């Protein structure tokens, strides 16, 4: 058991546990406690013996808008203290139970991803796309902030590292182009934008299909010794993003965009 | 000198160690001795002074369809004590044996190749094509295995990561499109599937061309930096894959597929 | 304040400071000591604290055709002292400069460049092509020399591993076509090859625009995070291929070619 | 500059910052909020140019006996992300990251997070030889923190570090000693950390004299390369995994 | 559960499971086969979640001699990959990977992979001052296996690791005693290694009292994560590079 | 085969490479080019298939007092480019992947990058218990050379180095004692070190009799592999962040 979340549902089916973003008319933008509510559906996933795969699905015209702004609220010693709570904690947290997991974790991108939750688009190990629309924006140049996420390491790992520091540094988005160029995509539905709903069915119907006859705790066990190769990576930049954001917050630019 | 092997032969031409696979009737499926034959030929490759290259060629339509099932026999004290001998070990020395190879190593891909003979495909420095019906395949979620061969690391690496999991996790091949899209295949010969003695001496014809002029030592002295780049990745891989697979034997699994 | 360079300019318009090889009757061939002073360059831009982008441009019709030969002069008590004072010196001092450099480093690519110089693109952030007839050559296999500038690591993992292979075994370039189909260029200009200027002030102008809005020190933030990525890599890289190439050039066979 | 902690204070002299407990009578127990303050201090002495040297005072018989105990969420996971996670792994990188030479004057016993700062700093002296450090975590019920994962076996061998570890068992003097973790012990009474203080600093001006301190800082800055992505990633994993031993709750019970 | 195998028995105490040599009169030589066995026992003790502790206990006056030389393939590399690699692959990863906190009783000396296995231990107890390591590689004609490429260095330091494995030396109990390799010495007589076995697993069942047990596993998992990678690295360079020594034919010589 | 140098003499007898400092007027100081000579003579040892031991001797009361400060460039980045880079990334280089057994006969003190290179050394004889390494960087104004930044740490502790190398104090005997840095202390009088260097290579020839020594070589090239890309890595950082320090003009003053 878990809390219920307006925001985010799930549910098992045989082996799939399914997450799906139910706020389409906040473009599925998320607040801090619902990173944390994430982290903790991975830990009911990745506990669960009968679960082979982790799928997020989401809802409506975007993926998600990323971290949600209005948050804000109005108790804390410092800028530091607030920060080291509100950012610093939750980001070390939900990061963390992406790379960590230990099921397969796919994503089923409906339409863009912004920000932190783009970041956890680049951590899933399979990504399924709506249509040639998808794309990713890591506006943090413009926001006045750093890398998060993981993607330090996942950029470059999954676009190269040329293409990320002209996205990167000058806020442009990874288009569909760019992840077709570079496999990040490993199938297009071409199904049109409005139909989130027929396209997270069908990628379902389509993983009952692929299942069959495999024997699923080598799909486990395989995907324990290829994320060895970089786990030792996500981990060391993990704690080094958390905790070098903190100058961007506390020296108040970000709050100003 | 070596033992002769009716399934495998080599010759030296020049500055090239050519071993050649001819048992096309049996689609060039390879047993456990097989596999450690072609670990002493690259030895006597390694230490052959005159000899730059190690050109690996097979026959008729398949590459290798990969270990031969038939193999089983019918003497040990355990099913550990068993599959050490006959699989740990007879894979960690064959796969030791492409990793730290210091000739330049160079497949000339046929037609298929599957299993642990894919695998060794996928550690070679240079890949030419047949024709563009090649393809790669790692069927071990179907067969109940793991990783194999240093999969593990050179798969992401030559494929990409999100593109490897899906193949793997799923019992897909690494069609001749993915291999072109990732320049795994340095050149594509459009030859007849059923030509496998022409292209194999059209490809030594442009390799003698290729290397006139040349400092050989060079393509030595740069192989052995470049080797650097993944060489502790692929030996941590090899000792963990071996290992690991044994419970997915030892627990009989495989052998019901 | 520095020493003039008849060979090599540089100025400072805002955020950019901009290097500019500036002879080009010799292809921007370039001696040892103006490799030095391209790191005396680099050290400048990286102390000043207005500076964000450090950009590399050429002339005429190559962006530099590697290291100049004629050099050679006629004062050392072994060979082993004068390669180590002319060639070990400044390859291990002007790479490290470009692999520390902590402002984002773009190449504006006005025709092919080979060697050395080419080694030094590899390194550069970001790349734009004045069009598609640009290619870098390294051609160390017929110079009977090694990898340097990083081209360990950097060609790996910029253009994959088979290719690099395929490319440096064989002295064959990096055509724009493989540097397209890996992301090394981040846009093409499609200018014609004569127009050099034009291309330079061209690229000068959108990043004037693409700046706006970014909040500047956010770049240098994320540049810091990820060149954490592939530090140790090559600092580990330049030491060795510098130490490993003096065998090559005491032997006196790149004197031969 | 910064707010004021009552049971922490700091100040500057020439090329020393130097932070000191000051809460004798609860044996410099910290609080979350006060782990936070010494990270908050240790980016103040990062930033100031004229900080070659930042020095670790405390007050009384024990240096500090870790986290105080004594010391609005929609989970119990939430409540641990903000209240345990969050703190330990901005204190513990504000350790691992710092680039001034980090010395403490070890005036008595460290248990816990505490013990674990001790184990991140350069150099540690002594007061005398009735010091250790204990890391009790198997008997709270939980695992290694603040980098211990990395700084144990480092400075004190695996074995070692195992027994001690494993069984709840102090890296005692001698210990430290046969392993170089003390670099002095300045044999004076334990009921005057005070004057061992003062006669810290008096060594510390006369050792600096004639050096050119922007070599300290150039040395630092590549030894601390030997180990900073090791401490960078055990930071990270240290603090995401102890989570299941508190939402458990073992050591709410202990 | 596992064949028997007259040379080594196994049983389950509580937290423990216990590993005992039982060889005595042949010094605890042991066979490839046995080595094996010694793997499938450590996977037992691995997947039982009762077991915290896997202990290793010898007898008589060895704690093990080392590999039995008194103890069909097409080539001789094939014979080679068959009865070393395979055998030393394996069992140097049972340790290395193995889970639960495995604590050596040097009742007496070990040699050759025994001594190695003994190195790759998380802690280690000797019966008295008169235990030694002996790794004979460079008189047998071999390198380094079991994993004491890496462990050697990391446990005695490279400088002694080089003196010992360069020149045939053993590991004497004052090199032992000064990396603290050895725990705790029991100071007890040769002639009675099965008192010495009681009385460190009575020293262990009090030293376990208010211990939370998932805290030991959970601190050696993280632990193990500073080495785990070079650990594997070495293990299959070891083996492989091995085989132009046996395969030159220079150890059956000697 | 080389060149002449008439103050570093070397020989081979049988399977050792001997290298002797011959300059004890002047305490055997180096300049550049007889450090670039050391790198030399490494690479003959190297590539000579009957030597197995490269063996460093020196002369008098010191090993070496360090590089000599009495020992055409378009600015003062080039000349040290030329001058102080070059050479030691080059010597430091030869050093670091040399694949002999490398054994240093210390006769005396060591200081600065003569120093480093007995750190890098696989094994260290003392003449007797007056012997020392200094690293004088603080006092000098530079930072580490000669992969001091990683063999420092490796061979005798972080907390201890930092002590040393902030504070320009000596690594003493008892401190290289107390790490095992010394194999063997021969404790003979400072006045006749060429007696203590014909002992050392006496007791050599004893100490190799019956082994296989291409199984010193072997073990060396695993063992090697343990550290081998943290000094590659140290070596070209070393040497260009020097480069600061030289330019800046601080160690001329000094």
């Amino acid at each position: 058991e878990i809390r219920q979340n307006e925001k985010i549902s799930y549910r098992i089916e045989g082996p799939f546990f399914i997450i799906h973003l139910i706020n389409p008319d906040n473009l599925n933008a998320l607040e801090g406690e619902d990173y944390i509510y994430l982290g903790e559906l991975l830990e009911l996933a990745d506990r669960n013996r009968d679960v082979y795969f982790t799928i997020i699905q989401s809802s409506g015209r975007f993926f998600s808008s990323g971290a949600d702004f209005k948050g804000i609220a109005k108790k804390y010693p410092s800028e530091t203290s607030k920060w080291v709570s509100n950012f610093v904690a939750r980001n070390v947290y939900v990061t963390d139970a992406f790379i960590k997991h230990s099921k397969v974790l796919i994503c089923c991108l409906n339409g863009p991803a912004i920000g932190l939750s783009a970041a956890l688009v680049a951590l899933c190990d399979i990504v399924y796309s709506i249509n040639d629309k998808v794309y990713l924006l890591y506006p943090f140049a413009n926001l006045g902030l750093i890398t998060e996420g993981g993607t330090t390491v996942s950029l470059p790992l999954k676009f190269g590292t040329n293409t990320t520091y002209e996205c990167l540094m000058f806020n442009k988005p990874f288009k569909y182009d760019i992840m077709c160029e570079n496999g990040f995509i490993s199938k297009n539905f071409n199904m049109p934008s409005s139909n989130a709903e027929a396209f997270n069915a069908k990628v379902l119907e389509e993983l009952r299909e692929k299942v069959k006859g495999l024997y699923l705790p080598s799909c486990l066990g395989m995907k324990k010794l290829l994320k060895s190769n970089h786990i030792d990576a996500f981990n060391k930049a993990n704690s080094v993003e958390v905790n070098e954001s903190l100058k961007y917050w506390v020296d108040g630019e970000p709050l100003k965009r």
